[PDB]
């Protein structure tokens, strides 16, 4: 189904799963390096990617997060889109009375200016991608009219449809992370009264910038302090596309370690 099996718990008992939620564009395999510095014995389990808005998603996410651990501990963590999946599902866990002892994004970093879900941001939008289609291929107007009335999924594949009129591999990767991407962006983000743990990079990479260049700049709270009044940012440095990686992995480990070493102490 969606859920990939990192490290499996034991039978009986054992320590809080850590539960990480997939990347824009990737699958939670991403999370192996972590996983590495995490303490010994330490369950986890990846949830890969659903169809839907943030909440259709998370819809999806929590009867089975409930499924696989019942009233709790609760971790959940996530890189790019991952965080808002992780934080989404957060907030549904304890509306439905769960407790959720940690919340970790890793750099799950919000526009420094908010990104409008506008008909003039959406022809800003295509016009943009128009352009680099123009330089990168050496290649007419742009049928906004259609476009503003589709939604994001549709959006693509009229402009995919309208472009075969590419192996369908590449298509179709070029498609989800594409969405997964502008799912960020119309992340319409709820407050949350846990405890949030952010961990920053310095910035977004020039690839991330160049398709939405809104992500240049950051928020020193990377856009959750408005949401989240109980906030810890842990700074990384590097770039957005290193922090999964070793070594600045190792720096979120080393935190994330201590984390869960008292969460298990306190059931104890
Ligand atoms: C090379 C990285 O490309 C992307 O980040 C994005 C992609 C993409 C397309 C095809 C293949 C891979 C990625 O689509 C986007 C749509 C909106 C948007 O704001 C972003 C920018 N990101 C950066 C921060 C979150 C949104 C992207």
């Amino acid at each position: 189904g969606f859920v990939r099996t990192l490290r499996a718990r034991p039978e009986a008992g054992g320590k809080v799963p850590v539960f990480v939620f997939h990347p824009a564009g990737g699958s939670t395999v991403v999370y192996e390096p972590l996983l590495g510095r995490l303490p010994a014995d330490t369950p986890m389990y990846g949830f890969e990617r659903v169809e839907g808005s943030i909440e259709e998603r998370a819809q999806q996410y929590v009867p089975k997060l409930i499924e696989m651990q019942g009233d709790g501990p609760y971790v959940l963590v996530g890189w790019s889109l991952g965080g808002v999946l992780a934080y989404a599902c957060a907030i549904g866990l304890r509306r439905l009375g769960k407790d959720v002892r940690f919340v970790g994004l890793i750099d799950a970093v919000r526009a420094g200016e908010e990104i409008p879900q506008t008909k003039e941001e959406i022809r800003k939008r295509w016009d943009r991608y128009a352009a680099f289609a123009e330089k990168t291929f050496n290649v007419p107007a742009i049928p906004y009219e259609q476009l503003e009335e589709l939604d994001d999924e549709g959006q693509v594949r009229f402009v995919l449809d309208a472009v075969s009129q590419i192996p369908a591999g590449i298509i179709e990767h070029q498609r989800t992370s594409y969405l997964d991407n502008r799912a960020i962006d119309t992340a319409q983000i709820q407050p949350y009264d846990g405890h949030v743990t952010l961990y920053m990079a310095d910035r977004y990479h020039d690839d991330a910038i160049m398709f939405e260049p809104r992500y240049a700049v950051r928020q020193p709270d990377g856009g959750w302090g408005e949401y989240v009044s109980d906030l810890e940012v842990v700074p990384i440095g590097g770039e957005h596309i290193q922090a999964i990686d070793e070594p600045i992995i190792a720096k979120v480990g080393e935190h994330m370690s201590r984390a869960l070493g008292q969460i298990e102490a306190d059931r104890t």
